[PDB]
This record gives structure tokens, sequence and C-alpha cells, in this order.
């Protein structure tokens, strides 16, 4: 896929368009009114290059934009702030989660964006812009980021939800469903949970590090805003920790459950054994080729003497 | 529910009413005598919105009062100090804990509050101002906050008291009651203890950060008072950690109990089968179609060669 | 119980008595020769109240002396240093430890103590004053504290010694005595260790904080003395963490020992069954109602094709 | 093996050769153009001895170059910098990893290297120089180090990829392949990870030390280059953790898949027993020597009373 | 035992002798040429007392050298530097490790030592002095210290080596030797590892603390030396952890290997049981007392309908 979307807006108005030409966005560098140049489809490296070059982005900072397998970070430069993030997509049921990586380059009045596939969680932001809702138009571009970012971080809540409600189910399946591939299901969660954890802890650190310093900040306007996002990014990485703490000691339940049922089966076998082994032994004697109720009575009394004795076991 | 209580008190005198009108409590802003404007029922967004606009509160902070799914935190501002706390209910028997979110805003001589349902642990703190008991009237309106806060933390101790006695019992249940749902009951405790853990450790931080700084403090009057509640907050978060440390290694005690019971049955089975196998074999042989006490003697001896050989196993 | 002992002493002299009157001790506030006012029995809150009120002790601080369920701490004030400490009693056999809380208040030339029950580990110290042994009399009253403390921390060694020698035994019980109430006897330990380890880790911190600061110290006379009690305090809390780590991987030994014994039983069943199923089957067909050493030969022969085959398994 | 290979180059041009002679490289100490003196074969302690003494290197450092069983480290000196590193080789299938130590000495315009065997992951670096690709020729000799180092670190990624893929398979081996030597295949991995873990966490520290300090650096040319390696270095020593954390809880699946299967076996064995045990006993009673379908029906009716009762277990 | 040894040496010469007299060593105090007054046999408390007093040592400091049950530490004083350490003796095979305590006091030109039994790991040090090997004579008496310590620390490598190889074996013993007291052999390993890990971590800090400060150091002569001991000291403390991480999750393996084998046994027992229970039932029916190849055919066919059905289990 490949599609470039821009949303230049001022305090008063805006336009939007989805051109697939490269050059038709460059002039916006000098635009003194907040623009949002979203470059969906990063597979075309020729485009990032040209843009990179124009805006005065470093060559390595570009490369990072291209290399998806990277830990989220926040780089501070002389001209532009560069952040990378990774939003997720849990395939509910098909227990497995997938990870697109989005890169953000803030410069003057331009929030430059780089997605690798169409679709995101930024719909809410563009439209609040679209039909002027909330305080987005009123404020500058450095805010705009701290809107996109708010948007991304929000998404993780959804997942958590999904996961809580996953846990809730995959808890029940140990307690009272000792079956086969519950086990495998469990281990798919921890896996999922670890994988996640080390993408929030570093993302947490981004909004952590984006808080301490900040050059184009508009101090008491954009800052105390994203404190309330940094705050989110905490809870996220707090919650996770909770999950990875309950999930951790779950398999153990399963085992207790199972090694407890094994007790039951074993027990019945033993009890059946213990009465008809001897009773079939007596009657074995009396197939020897070398009072009929006398033997049955004694048998039938022994088969009691047992079932009694088995009231310390039941 | 919705019921707005107010306790304006000076060094000599106080009143107390229950009006459901939003307006009839605003003029206490400039009342220079310690007020306590309790707002029960945070479902009514319109009333917080009004009182928040009037007291000068930030918009994002109000949002947080309304959003119950948030960690405990304390926010220091130019005019007011904002605090977010959680108080718990443990339903004994039905092993499960429930959580309501109290928020507090101290501004001049107004300890402004926000509960989401009727009923709370602040009964004694309002009663101690009622029949003038202790030093609550005598001291200012920022002290009032550190009377409520003490009440909320003092409740937590009750929860620990319920849980200790719980564990007490639910431990016996592993040692001397190896049954079925003991398993799940225990996992319900860890669950509950993690859930807790993540709600004191932050609350503990509240009273820890509420220590280091503080602008309306009255240094050596109210600060060395809550040092005593920040202390309480520690102990809590230490006790919780003791529990989650004893509860942790409990399933392994059950497992053991049961992977030992397995053995017993497993054992008895084998002695039975081990003896009445061959005896039911010898007495099998002698059902062939192709000294009676010779065979019985030789049977009745082997079954003793076995019993004695089985004094390495008993 | 109630019994207030005192021991004032100078470089030259001392007395000792066991009055049970409250005021007969108050005049020792201004005594410029080291005085040790022991208040055994904290149940008489009135007694505490008076003394406290007299010596100028803060109200909350008095509460702490009466409230036994607290983490050991060292409070620094303008006039007096206030410590809270706990000392234990391990009932050998009945595997269960008990806790009494000692509170200490150092002021000018008064070390003001608070025990709840008669009988302590302070018997050597008063004796060392009694029969002027060592450098006690010689030195001041702040040193006196660091002679009680030492004695408190030195008892803990006794405990560790007990528990070492308790572990040792309860370790053998796993390896070479895989029985029943080993399991519970073990959990009792981790229980007792956690309990403990959350009482030293804090007590450590007291001597750690009593090191970094200190107003009545006599720098190079008392400070480098209790370095070598803060030293001990580290060791104890180092030793405890040793125990809580060995013990930690203990139950897991048991399970393996049992899950291995099960194997033996399981295995012996199978050899038995695996021969005397078919030999009773053979001998089962030859009871059919529709060369005697020919069948005994082929029976006896398979009964070795078996035992031979079972020389991969033994 | 033994084969010393050098690469002196300037902004304009370069040469390469592979002399076995020790002396034909020493004159490059004063070659003002960047020289790369690769010494493959550190077994010849004489060759090392010589080149060391000439370059004014300390003795102890040399030893380290000859000692392979050492943690990677960086040692800063007045004249030169010294680094020790280790690269790895994973034998797929034969689950085991082998470790050659590489050591580096930067001085003026001399990157001095020490391989213990022929073959390395530096093929590209020499190649990029060879066909003047990228910015290698252009920049100084201190930059050259931070090209070797990169290629080495980059190697590690390949390992991680190998293992990820390994994990992915050996994970399926517990889920859906509960066999025998998966057990040992698992541990091995833990074994191999730790071994790794503890060679990255220090190698990570090297590039962490190499970043804070640095005397020959060319500040804003080389220093911000290797940050992006330092970076890598983080990611790796992060990812490792991921793995180590997943694998950790893996054997607990297997165990669970096992204790579950035994249960099936245990069950089958029980129900065959629980029905034919009695039926044969009846048909035992009627082999006594002291309406035919009467018995068969009562048998066959019983055999149904079982199978139905055993619809609670299937 | 008891045998005081001394080795005063200078840039040029030395003597050695093994007096049993306490005084014959005192005069060295003032010797301006490095002396090493090794006092083996600390059971004679009278000796230590005397010399302690003569050198000007503190009384508590002496006690420490007389109390062997103590953590390694580095006390810095006005005149002297005091250090305590421990050296070990792993009884190979008799899986258990023994711990003697060495005590060191550096003062001017007097490295004063305190062993409790004959034999140690300082042999190499004394002789490098004996037959002027290396830079031991050349340098001062401080340096002497950082030669002994080098020697002691160098012993730990032996231990590790002895343990690394112990693990290698006591690992196999799980995979491929599921016997009995292998179990206990691995708990003895953990046991031993923790015992160890609690005396390096502190021995590590001592060379950490000996690094940060140091008064008689000879800055760029003896300091940079022991940097390469502290170094060693870290690796030691590093590898130990590696071990106490492999050995940790080993018992697990053994569990999985035996809960696997319990599966086979269980299995076999089952198949044998699941054919000859009904076949012996058939032939049970035909021992009733109320086409010979007809029954044999139908029995035999079943006994293949089975064997085929059990191609899902093998
Ligand atoms: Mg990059
Ligand atoms: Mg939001
Ligand atoms: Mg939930
Ligand atoms: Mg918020
Ligand atoms: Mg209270
Ligand atoms: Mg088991
Ligand atoms: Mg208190
Ligand atoms: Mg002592
Ligand atoms: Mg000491
Ligand atoms: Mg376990
Ligand atoms: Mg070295
Ligand atoms: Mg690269
Ligand atoms: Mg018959
Ligand atoms: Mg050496």
């Amino acid at each position: 896929d490949f599609e470039i979307e821009v949303m230049n807006y001022s305090i008063e108005e805006f336009r939007e368009f989805k051109t697939t030409d490269v050059e038709s966005v460059l002039p916006f560098r000098d635009s003194s009114t907040p623009t949002w140049i979203n470059i969906t489809g990063i597979h075309r490296t020729d485009v990032v290059q040209r843009v990179g070059e124009f805006f005065g982005i470093h060559p390595l900072v570009l490369e990072d934009i291209l290399n998806v397998h990277q830990r989220p970070k926040v780089e501070f430069f002389e001209n532009y702030v560069f952040i990378v993030l990774k939003m997720f997509t849990y395939d509910k049921n098909l227990h497995e989660l997938e990870s697109e990586q989005v890169s953000l380059i803030l410069t003057k009045n331009c929030v430059l964006m780089f997605q690798e596939k169409i679709g995101d969680v930024f719909d809410p932001v563009r439209e609040r812009i679209r039909y002027n809702r909330g305080i987005i138009r009123k404020k500058r571009a450095d805010y705009l980021l701290y809107s996109l970012i708010d948007a991304l971080v929000d998404d993780y809540f959804v997942l958590l939800e999904k996961i809580d409600d996953e846990i809730d189910v995959l808890e029940e399946e140990v307690l009272e469903r000792p079956e086969k591939e519950t086990v495998q299901r469990t281990h798919q969660l921890k896996r999922n949970l670890v994988e996640l954890a080390a993408t929030i802890w570093p993302l947490r650190e981004v909004l952590s590090s984006l808080y301490r310093d900040v050059p184009p900040l508009i101090e008491k306007e954009t800052v105390p805003y994203f404190r309330d996002v940094y705050d989110h990014t905490i809870q996220i990485a707090d919650t996770v920790e909770t999950f990875r703490d309950i999930v951790s000691g779950l398999l153990d339940v399963y085992l207790s459950s199972v090694s407890n049922k094994t007790n039951e089966v074993m027990k019945v076998l033993t009890i059946i054994a213990t009465i008809f082994m001897p009773l079939t032994f007596i009657a074995g004697i009396y197939g020897m080729n070398f009072g009929y109720p006398v033997v049955l009575a004694v048998m039938g009394v022994i088969a009691v003497i047992m079932v009694v004795y088995f009231k310390k076991k039941k």
C-alpha cells in the first residue's frame, strides 16, 4: 500500500487530501500553520529518502524509520524531535498479536508521520480536527503530536481490556476445565504478555524522557497536557505487570487441578481392585480340580469389611 | 445516589446539612473557616463541572475525578493540591474485593471531596468534629485533609485483618483438607492480593510524595502528623507483601499434599494386586482340564513372603 | 505484669530497685549521671502517659509505644531519639515464633525503655553495670543505648543458630524421610522466615539510619561502636536471606522425592501385572469346557522372555 | 592457523596483503593513514609479545589478549584504547554455541585486532573498504573501529533470529509433541541463553562505557555514530531477556502436558478395570465346583450401568 | 596448631623463619622494609591480644579476627587498613564446602596476617618472593597486600572450575540417570551455591570499597594493579550467579524426566491390562458349569483390533 495524507490547519480552517505524489507536500515545510503529513506505506524507501533529505533529517534517523524491529525511543535534535512507536493488533481467539511501527518527526509546524500499513488508531484525532471538536485547532502544532500520541497510547487500553477478558476466561479453563490445550493456551498468554511488556516499558520511557526536557514545548500549554498521557503510559505498564503476575502462577493451578484428578481416577481403580482381586481369588480357589452360601456369605461380608474400611478415603 | 454534605467549622462552631442543590455550597469558597464539602455521587457530571469551574480547577483534573479506573496519585498545583485515593470492600465468604474511588482537593479552607456511592469510613472524622473530640476543630483546613486521609488508610488495616484470618483458614485447607476447590479459592487470594498490591504501593507513594514537598502545610503542625499516616501506609504495603509471599508458595503445598496422596492409593493398589495376582495364578493353574493343603500352604506362605518383603515399604 | 526498674549510674557508682510507683522515677530527668529507666509492662497506658507528659514526649510517639503491631523504626527529634525494636522467642518443637516489642527513648542522660512482659535479653547489660565490667560505667548515657541495642541484636544470632539447626534437621526429613507432616512443617518455616525477614530488614534500617546522622553521638566514642552493631544487623539480614533461599527450593525436593517414589510403586505393579495377566490368560483358556509340562514349559519360558526384557527397566 | 592481514588506507587509496611475517607490519605504527592490522592466530604468543612491546602496550593487557575465558571489557589508557569482545557461532540441530574471543587495540591510526581462528563476520567491513562503499575511506581510523564493532554486534542479531526460530519450534514440541528428549532439548536452551545473556550484558556495558567518556573521538563524527550501536546493544540485551523469560516457563507446559496425558492413560486403565473386574468375578462365581442367559443379561446389564455412569467422565 | 611465620624483605634481600614465640616478631613494626608477619593459629587468643596492643589496634577490631562467623569487610582506619576475607575448601565428591577465615592488617610496612589452620593459598606469593620472581621485591609493603589478595581470590577460580565440572555431571544425572539420590545431590548444590554466593558478593564489595578510597595506595603503582583483582572479584561474583541460575531450574528437569517415565510405565501396564482383562473374561465365561477355534479366533482378532487401535499411542 502507499498513500500520503496531509491535514494543514490553522486556528480557523483546514483542508485534507490523499495524494500519491511525493513533491506535492514538500512546500508545507515553511507553512506557519500546523500541518500533519502522514506517509502511509513505508515500503517505498525512495519517498522517505527525498522527504528526509528535504526537511533536513539525518540519514540514520531515517533508517530507523525503515527498520521496524526496533525498541521505541525518543531522540532530541537541534531542529526536530524524533519518536518511534509501536501500536498493536490482538487477533482475539487466534491467540497472537501483531505489531506495526509508527514514526513521528516534529518540526516547526509539521508533525511528520510514517505508517507501514493503511489503518491506525488516529482516526479520532483527524476528525476532532475535521469537525473542529475540542481544543485541537486552537492550539499549535507541538500540541498536535500530543494528540496523535494520546491516541496511540489510548489503544493499548483496548488490548488490556481484551486481555483482562481473555485472562478471565483462560482462568476458568484451568479451575474447572482440565483439558488438553488449555495448557498451550496459557503459555500463549505469557508469551503474549512478555512480548507486550517490553514494548510498554520502553514506550513508558519515551513519555518519561519527553517530560524531563523538551525544547519546542510551550511550557504550561502542551506540557501539563501529556503528563496526563505519560500518566496513562504508566498505568498501562502497571497493569501489564499485574497480568504478567497472575498469568505467571496459573499453570500451577492447572497442575494442581490435574494432579488432583489423577488422585480420583487412581483411587477408584484402587478401590475396584482391592475388593474384586481377593473375591476373584477365593472363587479362583474354588475352581480347583483336585454350603454354597458359606463362601458367598464370607465373600459378601469381606466385600463389606472393605467398603467400610473405605470410609477414611471417602 | 446523590447527596452533597458540608461541614464548615471554625475553632468554636460548625453546622451540618444535606442539600441536593448544586448552588447552596459555592459561597463557602471564601468562608475563611475550615469547610469540608463532601460530594457523594460522581455520576452527575454536570455538578462537578460546575463546582470545578467555580473553584478554578483544571479541566483534565476534573476528568480524573470522574474516571474511577485510575491509579492513586497526588497532584500539586498553584492553588490547590489534588489527591486520588481508593478504598476497598472485602466480601467475606464470597472471595472477591470491591473498589470505590475517593478524590480530594484542598484549596485554602476547603477540603473538597468526591465519593461515587453513599457510605464510607469517614464516619468517625465527622463525628469527632461533631462532639468536638480531639484536636480537629482547633487546627486549620489543611489538617482536616490529614484526618480524612488517616481514616482511609486506617480502613486498609481492617482489610489486612480479614485477609490474615482468611489465609489462616485457607491454609489449614491445604494442609488438613485436601479437597477440590481449595485450589481455586487460593488462586482467588493471590488474584485479590495482586489486585491490592498495586493499589497500596501507589497510595503509599501518595503519602510519600505528600511528604517531601507540600505548599499549604503549616510545617511543624500538620507535616509531623501525617508522617504517622505515611508510616501506616508503609506498614500496609509491607504487610501486603508478606501475605503475597506466604500465599505465593501455597499451591505447591497442595500439589505436594496430593502428589503424596496419589502415592498412598498407588501403593495399596500394588500390594493387593501384587499378592492376589499370582495366588489367582496358582489357583488358576489348578483349573486346568487336562494334597489340597499343599497348594494352600504354598499359597499361604508366598502371601507372607510378600507381606514381609513389604516391610521396606511400610 | 507491671514492674518499673531503674539503674542510674555515674563513672563511680550506681543503684537498682524495683518500685511499682509512677512518680518515684520522674526526678531522674535532670540527673546528670546516666539513668536507665526500664518500664516493664506497657499495658498501664496511664503510666506511660504520665512519664511521657513529664519527659516532654510527643503524644503520637507515646501511642507507638503502646501500639505493638509496628515495623521497627528510629525517630529523630529536637530533644530525644526514639526507637522501636522487636525481639523474638522461638518455641523449638512447636514450630512457632512469638514477638514482644521494645521501645526506647534516649534523652540527655536517660535511656527510657518500654517492655510489655517481664523477662528479656538485657540481663547481661545490667550485670555488666552491676559488677562494673567493661567500659560501661566509664562512658556516658548515649552509649548506654548502644549497649542495650547490641544485646538485642545479639539475641537474633541465637535464633539464627536455632533455625540453622532447625533447617539442617528439616532438610533430612525431605531426602531420607519422605513422610506426611514434613510438608506442613516446611511451610511453617518459610512462614516463619518471611515473618522474620520482614522484621530484620527494617531493624537493619534503624541501625543504618542511626549511622548516617545522630545529634547526641560523642562522634568518636559512640558512633564507631555501633558501626559494629549495624554490622551485626547486616549479617543477620544477610543470613536470613540465605535461609529464605535454601528453604525456598525445598518443597521442590520433596515433590521430586515422592514423584520418584511413586515411580517405584508404579513400576512394581507393572511387572507383576505384565506376567500374571497372560499366564492367568493362558491358564484361562485351559479352563475351556468345550503334555502337561509342555504348557508349564512355554509358560515358564515366557515368564523369562519377560524378566529378561525387564533388564532395560532395572 | 596463522595469517596476519593488514589494510592501510587513506581518503584516496589502499592495499591489502596476508604476510605470515611478524616484522612486515610494525612500520605502520607511524603511517598517518588508517591501518587495520588484523592478527589472526593468537596461539603464537611470540608474535603478540613482539607487536605489543613495539606499540608501547602494557603487559597485563597482552595476557588478556591471550586469555580467552574473560568477560568482554573496555580499558581506556593514555595512549591507546583496548577492547575485548566475543563473537558466537550456533550449531543448529546440534543445540550448542561456541565462542571465539576477539580483541581490539586502537592507537593513533592503528586498529589492531586479535582473532584466534580464521573466518569472521568482518568480511563486509573489509569489502566496503575494498570497493570504496559508503563513508569508510572518507573518515578517520577511530571510525574504523566503530565499523568492526558494528559488524560484530550485527552478528548477534543473526543468532537471535536463529534462536527465535529455534524457540518457535521447540515450543511446539511441548504443546503438541509430548515426547522424551524435548525435556533435555529445553534445558540446553536455558543453558545456552544464560551463557549468552552473561556475554551481552557486559558487551552492552562496553558500548555504554565507550559512550560516556572517549579521548580520541572526533566528538560529533564518531560518537553519535556508535550511539546507534550502543542502541543495538541495548535491544539485543533486551530481546535476550524476552527469550530467557519465555523459555523459563516452558518446562512447566511440558510437565503439564505430561501430567495431563498420564491422566488419560490412568483413566483408560481405570475404566477397562472398573468393568471387567467385576464381570469376571461373576463369571468366577460360576466356575464353582460344589438359565444361562440369566447371568449373561445381568452381566450385560451391569456393563451398561457402567458405561452410562461413565458419561460423567467422557 | 600454632606457628608464626615472618618474611621481612627489601628491594635487595630477605629472610624467613618459623618462631613459636610471640615477642620475636614485635620489633618489625618499625622495619622500613616490607615485612609479612603471618600468625597462623588464632585459637591462642593471648598472642593476638599482645600484638594487637603493640601495633596500636582497636579492641573490637581484634574481636573480629577472633570471630570467624563474620562477613568479609574492609574497615579503613587512621593508621591501618583492616580487611577480613574467607577462603574455601570444596570436598569433591563429599559434596560440601568448608570455610576458613583470614584476617589482614596493613600498617606502614607490615602486612599482618591471621589464619586459623595450617595450609592456605599463599604459597605462590611467598616464593615469588623467595626466588625473586616478578615485581614483588621491587615494590613496597602496601603492594605486598595486593599479592596475597590476588592469591586468595585466585583460589575461587578453582572452586568454580570444580563446580562447573560438578554441574556438567550432576546435570547428566538428571537427563539420563533418573535414580534416587540424584535428587539430594542437586539440593546440596543449590545449598552450596548460596552458601558461596553470600561470601563473594561481600568479598566483591570489599575490593569495590578498597578501590573507591584507599589511603596508603601509591596511586598509579598499586591501585591500577588491584583494579585487576576487583575485576577478578566481579567475574567470580558473576559466574556464581550464572551457576545459581542454571542449578535453580534443574530439579525441574528431573521432575519432567521422571513424570515422563512414570508415563511409560503407566502406559505399558495399561496395554497389557487392556487386552488380557477382556480376553481372560471371555475364557472366564467358558469356565461356567451350567468350535474350539471359534473362541480362539475371536479372542485373537480382538487382540489385534486392540494392537491396531494402539497405533495412536505408539
Ligand atoms: Mg539508526
Ligand atoms: Mg485521552
Ligand atoms: Mg479481572
Ligand atoms: Mg488523567
Ligand atoms: Mg490511629
Ligand atoms: Mg505430581
Ligand atoms: Mg503511630
Ligand atoms: Mg557482641
Ligand atoms: Mg565487627
Ligand atoms: Mg515450582
Ligand atoms: Mg587480566
Ligand atoms: Mg548498520
Ligand atoms: Mg472350572
Ligand atoms: Mg593472575
